[PDB]
């Protein structure tokens, strides 16, 4: 028993982190096979970031200008190319620690683990979610760009995020491993404001099921609701609309606990309207939305 | 910017996890050099756990009864011994992935990362703290015994915890790597109730400094207090007493933010008396106590 904000074991990803330097800028790269992936803003000076023309800046760069170091040994760069907002540095050596991997573009509400790195070295691992406004709330200092987000399915790492920037509000923006930003963000130092950070309703419901499984049951009420009634309340509280797809995804948790999804919605509806009254659920005084229904099943069953 | 409950990168520890089976019981072991460490209750049937005599049960066990598997390859057990509540299984092969390591016994209030494992395989990593009542609030299912807690200092892993049991209240108890339980707990299936789970005051203060560094400043007030006045309030709210040692440890955070430790105590005093009023600090609606002052400095500086 017990329910924690758990990250995937990071070992498989640690074996892929390298340092990339271009001029005076050092950030992280991801070395998979004979390619090193990193944010293209590694070629920019802090000044260039104001209005960069990446194609033009890249013309002034040669393979020998990209310094790639894996541990304390230098990798030889034999090619370079830009794919959207990432640079792909072809090296002459395949990473011997390359795990089975995929590049996936996640949807909002999906969670992933981040291996925060500096100078190609791992500093920590934590669990995040792609917010509905396509930002993430991470922990990233200067030098952390190129740190990656991922999920693991037994032995295959699905990379879903690469860190590129912090908005003026302290929230984070980045790309998938094809270099496409999540959301409308651009790799430029300009006014970029995030939209409404709504709550991921299906994740809150999953976490309420995790609470019931783990013995925290005070919030269970005698009520039920409908998808339409619940959604009127969800709109009022800046919660994402709940769809029949979300109800179907919660089916296994509903089956395990014997609590119908709409009854759990009615419990959540009362928590939104009445508040927590100074009580906690799974050691939290707010409704947690960074556990997907899959994460709740995974953690409650001990998937390795 | 951003502040997350961050665990250490788990790779160095993943390379040490093995599966240990005795009879019908399978749990995890930690393989360092040519020794595999595991909870001694691996020799018990669920029935034996009611009132086990470990020395007597161990007489009926031979080296060949302890099945140790690292990945999918079997290790040969050439010796076994009991040290307090852990078994040390001498194997004929040194773990080639043994990192630099130490065995440390932590004090309450100290944090560590847990690599939850099942069948010798890592499932997830999360951050914990040794509670003042010597329990931990983990996420452990059946089969997770032998999972370990650790801290990393650059390349040296300091192992501080090995999971042994869950109390009837869903909280966890375990030992250091010398087999000595934290707190008064015993490896027996009997009535073991935990004491008061007080709040780790010095960690809350560290987290308030982390909040100021990261821009969450609404709780800063115009007041100050004394150690004695603050402690009267701390006692009332089941917070641990703050000592001059804790004030000294918070010195670097006080210096960085320009907020005197006693002024931060006065802010915390008002938060305890007035509550949060529906507001949050670092995305939390409660006062977080599982970040030490060292963790706040580490995360705010990007130690790798
Ligand atoms: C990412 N490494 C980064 N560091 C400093 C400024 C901007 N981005
Ligand atoms: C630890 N692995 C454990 N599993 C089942 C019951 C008790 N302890």
């Amino acid at each position: 028993s017990g329910f924690r904000k758990m990250a995937f074991p990071s070992g498989k990803v640690e074996g892929c982190m390298v340092q990339v330097t271009c001029g005076t800028t050092t950030l992280n790269g991801l070395w998979l096979d004979d390619v090193v992936y990193c944010p293209r803003h590694v070629i920019c000076t802090s000044e260039d970031m104001l209005n960069p023309n990446y194609e033009d800046l890249l013309i002034r760069k040669s393979n020998h200008n990209f310094l790639v170091q894996a541990g304390n040994v230098q990798l030889r760069v034999i090619g370079h190319s830009m794919q959207n907002c990432v640079l792909k540095l072809k090296v002459d050596t395949a990473n011997p620690k390359t795990p089975k991997y995929k590049f996936v573009r996640i949807q909002p509400g999906q969670t992933f683990s981040v291996l925060a790195c500096y100078n190609g070295s791992p500093s920590g691992v934590y669990q995040c979610a792609m917010r509905p406004n396509f930002t993430i709330k991470g922990s990233f200092l200067n030098g952390s760009c190129g740190s990656v987000g991922f999920n693991i399915d037994y032995d295959c790492v699905s990379f879903c995020y690469m860190h590129h920037m912090e908005l003026p509000t302290g929230v984070h923006a980045g790309t998938d491993l094809e270099g496409n930003f999540y959301g409308p963000f651009v790799d430029r130092q300009t006014a970029q404001a995030a939209g409404t950070d709504t709550t991921i309703t299906v994740n809150v419901l999953a976490w309420l099921y995790a609470a019931v499984i783990n013995g925290d049951r005070w919030f269970l009420n005698r009520f039920t609701t409908t998808l339409n009634d619940f959604n009127l309340v969800a709109m009022k509280y800046n919660y994402e609309p709940l769809t029949q797809d979300h109800v179907d995804i919660l089916g296994p948790l509903s089956a395990q606990t014997g609590i119908a999804v709409l009854d759990m919605c009615a419990s959540l509806k009362e928590l939104l309207q009445n508040g927590m009254n100074g009580r906690t659920i799974l050691g939290s005084a707010l409704l947690e939305d960074e556990f997907t229904p899959f994460d709740v099943v995974r953690q409650c069953s001990g998937v390795t």
